[PDB]
């Protein structure tokens, strides 16, 4: 009973969060081992932020400059590398609480949980999808940079996300923990946009199955469609294109349902040429695309870690 | 930039979390020094849970009954008691985790993180208000009793709730940590149901205010109005009668933003009588209740732990 977006627990990666200083410039840092990972913008001035060579800044700096604290303890550094657009901090401590980890590079669709951390105390948690456009919808003030994302596989946190920058949209950029960018971004302070987002159709197949679940059906329909003639609707109204592999994963779904995919395409088809009448699904007056089949079998499965 | 529901971090509670097992029974604990917390239903078997007699159930019962384990470690139980409708089991160990701690009962239109736990393992970390009605909308499946909510003040945890029960809606309802109900329910598989639910006025207003802050402006109009007349129309819309405090708590936002709090309810009026035409705000095709005042600041505020 119920359906809501649920983030993982945050205790592992709680333990992870430092704050690096280099300069005035004050943002998190995550420490795994003897390495704390954080954004390279971390040397840059105000002046430095509209068109920065990072390698000539970074060519300025020793380890003395940057000040890296856990909790009240400050960590020595004792060696710096820019890895794309991350800074790895070597230190003379490895982090006891290091979790068992991985970095994981995420695919658009896919969903995580961010912890939101300034001066490397973490302030709250909330789950974010990876939009087509590879920006993500988040809540972050300035001091959240280096904020990250995560998946936990039972025992294991998957970093996939970490905070770089806003976009004119209100919309939020970053990269993997590799320090790639997901999107066409670049850490400066220019005129930068992303593309068309679109609606993450497999996605939002996924709520309607979560919805039936939970008791919601008005908008189930007496008709059935086609994939093709389904995404000519798609097409329209900037939906993904629908896939045979979308269909087979949504299998699950639709056998403890007993409502064939296409069955619910063709109510999906109905919603978007019909609107929901001020009707609503799961208490969303609009249709959500940030939930992952999975994420809604956990949540409609109770799992754990 | 962007407006998220947000949890507090869950790591403090995490290390709270025993899974309790009474016969055939099995669900969650909070263990903070030498007392395990949990819902009294443990000790009900499914013949039970149509009609208990606690006292004659738990006069049944022995220490030994009651089987507790933290991770694989099982701790011993050295002593019963029930108080309302929750059962304090002293054991051998005190909980070397036991954060600081307090347990506050919570007003309606208050919110809070729950942890969601299955078997003691937490599963996801969520945020609800408590609603006028004394239920919560949550996602809670069989073994989620036993499960809190909490808000954290800096170090401190106030526990506000554990879960017990689902009522025919799909929604939850719970006690306060010294169990007693939030609300008219009790603990049996009976036929129950919360009143009708209000709009909680005061939150939505908070969540208008939110919006000017992230540039959504458009449902801004060139009106005010009066405290009495906009009830008058509150009162139509099961909303609940805004009051001068509440005028008053919202005062900050209102300068903050330079829109005096009755502007704003003529906003809101229009709002109400004539819906948002398709339009949305912060992504939302309806108006949002479970933000309050603080959520809202603290969020635009970047406060931390
Ligand atoms: C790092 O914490 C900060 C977070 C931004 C600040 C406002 N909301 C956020 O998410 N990011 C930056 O300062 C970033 C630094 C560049 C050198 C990458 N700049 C940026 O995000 O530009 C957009 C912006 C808009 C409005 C205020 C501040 C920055
Ligand atoms: C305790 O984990 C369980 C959680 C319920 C089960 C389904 N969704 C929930 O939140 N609560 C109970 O089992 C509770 C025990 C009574 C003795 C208090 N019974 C209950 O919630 O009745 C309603 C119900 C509806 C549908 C399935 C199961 C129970």
């Amino acid at each position: 009973s119920g359906f809501r977006k649920m983030a993982f627990p945050s205790g592992k990666v709680e333990g992870c969060m430092v704050q690096v200083t280099c300069g005035t410039t004050t943002l998190n840092g995550l420490w795994l081992d003897d390495v704390v990972y954080c954004p390279r913008h971390v040397i840059c001035t105000s002046e430095d932020m509209l068109n920065p060579n990072y390698e000539d800044l970074l060519i300025r700096k020793s380890n003395h400059n940057f000040l890296v604290q856990a909790g009240n303890v400050q960590l020595r550094v004792i060696g710096h590398s820019m890895q794309n657009c991350v800074l790895k901090l070597k230190v003379d401590t490895a982090n006891p609480k290091t979790p068992k980890y991985k970095f994981v590079r995420i695919q658009p669709g896919q969903t995580f949980s961010v912890l939101a951390c300034y001066n490397g105390s973490p302030s709250g948690v909330y789950q974010c999808a990876m939009r087509p456009n590879f920006t993500i919808k988040g809540s972050f003030l300035n001091g959240s940079c280096g904020s990250v994302g995560f998946n936990i596989d039972y025992d294991c946190v998957s970093f996939c996300y970490m905070h770089h920058m806003r976009l004119p949209t209100g919309v939020h950029a970053g990269t993997d923990l590799e320090g790639n960018f997901y999107g066409p971004f670049v850490d400066r302070q220019t005129a930068q946009a992303a593309g068309t987002d679109t609606t993450i159709t497999v996605n939002v197949l996924a709520w309607l199955y979560a919805a039936v679940i939970n008791g919601d059906r008005w908008f189930l329909n007496r008709f059935t469609t086609t994939l093709n003639d389904f995404n000519l609707v798609a097409m329209k109204y900037n939906y993904e294109p629908l896939t045979q592999d979308h269909v087979d994963i949504l299998g699950p779904l639709s056998a403890q349902t007993g409502i064939a995919v296409l069955d619910m395409c063709a109510s999906l088809k109905e919603l978007l040429q019909n609107g929901m009448n001020g009707r609503t699904i799961l208490g969303s007056a609009l249709l959500e695309d940030e939930f992952t089949p999975f994420d809604v079998v956990r949540q409609c499965s109770g799992v754990t870690f």
